[PDB]
């Protein structure tokens, strides 16, 4: 699982 | 950005 | 399962 | 963009 | 499945 | 745009 | 352009 | 498959 | 651009 | 898979 | 750019 | 897996 922001 | 595997 | 946004 | 599979 | 936004 | 399989 | 094969 | 926009 | 296989 | 933006 | 395999 | 922004 990737979760990536900004 | 999600991006999920088992 | 990939989601992405802007 | 929702890409799934199984 | 695909779902694409603008 | 939807694109659906199986 | 969309191009579906199997 | 192929989808491809502008 | 999407470019998918199996 | 291969998905490209701008 | 995403590039995803196995 | 690659994922590459800006």
């Amino acid at each position: 699982l990737i979760i990536k922001g900004i």
